[PDB]
């Protein structure tokens, strides 16, 4: 089998992407944030504290003839940005772009943190990291991809995120029309449960490429590109007036600037992030200070190749027995 679904930016900055997902019988369609940095499929629901729902579409398990309470199971997750959610668990039928999994764990939120409430466009998350990170207790549950894998034509999914435009998540096949050149594959460590890999270096604008190993994760659920402070300083030093602001929480730059590109290495290949992808707009409405899309990972403990990096590439998440990542230009 295969599946193919369009993913759409939630706003004009590409702060996140939402993909429609069918849950239950009859189908209830929710717009989920596909997150290769976590492993829980959770949704706003009829069980979510009413004061914490503000515009989201909710899953109502009592209206699904295929929903079954997963008795005794609970979940609780905290994300790198400080947000969190928790609740209980149902199993139900879940379909993405025509690909159906029966018996998928659908984690129903009883509580969500304020950042989720305040984002009316995101109805939940669909985790695509390794199932070893799934938070369901006492019986850990498998991701949608892990459940689908054996049925897929090939044990892969691909992320093709757009810049200020829709893109595509495919399951089970690699669309050879969706990229240019060849796909360069690179080794993955699953030891932390992430799609963790080592970039071979970087360049700023038209500058010379610096060969240096940068271990990080391919994370569709993170907006920005988080890299070591040395790399990030070298980038922003090429933008007149750019500075790290403790009050704002990262590098800012004059909105009048033209940003240089940023290149990262994948083996001997190179992915070029255009400068415009690094502009996240005014820090507050009407400000002439703009927020940068490349930020330091120093306070995080891991480098994160988030959407800013991934949207410059066609990305293959290869879930074969030895997983690997593939990157192509597009
Ligand atoms: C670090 N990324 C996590 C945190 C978050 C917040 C809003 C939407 C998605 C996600 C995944």
């Amino acid at each position: 089998s295969t599946g193919s679904a369009t993913t759409t930016p939630i706003d004009s900055l590409d702060d996140a992407y939402i993909t429609p997902v069918q849950i239950g019988t009859p189908a209830q369609t929710l717009n989920l944030d596909f997150d290769t940095g976590s492993s829980d499929l959770w949704v706003f629901s009829s069980e979510t504290t009413a004061s914490e729902v503000d515009g989201q579409t909710i899953y109502t398990p009592s209206k699904s003839t295929t929903a079954k309470l997963l008795s005794g199971a609970t979940w609780s997750i905290s994300y790198g940005d400080g947000s969190s959610s928790s609740g209980d668990v149902y199993t139900d039928t879940v379909s993405v772009g025509g690909l159906t999994v029966t018996g998928q764990a659908v984690e129903s939120a009883k509580k969500v943190s304020s950042s989720f409430t305040e984002d009316s466009t995101i109805d939940g998350l669909l985790g695509l990291a390794f199932s070893t990170l799934n938070t369901v207790s006492p019986t850990q549950q498998k991701t949608f991809f892990d459940n689908a894998k054996a049925s897929l034509d090939s044990p892969v999914f691909t992320a093709d995120l757009g810049y200020h435009a829709p893109g595509t998540y495919n399951f089970g096949f690699i669309d050879t029309t969706a990229y240019t050149g060849s796909i360069t594959y690179t080794a993955v460590s699953t030891k932390q449960g992430f799609w963790e890999w080592t970039s071979t270096g970087y360049a700023v604008g038209s500058g010379t490429f610096k060969s240096t190993s940068i271990d990080g994760i391919a994370d569709t659920g993170t907006t920005l590109l988080y890299l070591p402070a040395t790399v990030v300083s070298a980038y922003w030093a090429q933008v007149s007036g750019a500075k790290s602001s403790s009050s704002v929480g990262g590098y800012v730059f004059p909105c009048s600037a033209t940003l240089p590109s940023f290149t990262f290495g994948v083996g001997s290949a190179r992915i070029v992030i255009p400068g415009d992808y690094i502009d996240f707009g005014p820090i507050s409405t009407g400000s002439s200070s703009c927020f940068g899309g490349i930020q330091s990972s120093a306070g995080i403990g891991i480098n994160i190749f988030g959407d800013v990096a991934l949207k410059a590439a066609f990305v293959v998440f290869n879930g074969a027995t030895t997983p690997t990542l593939g990157f192509a230009s597009k």
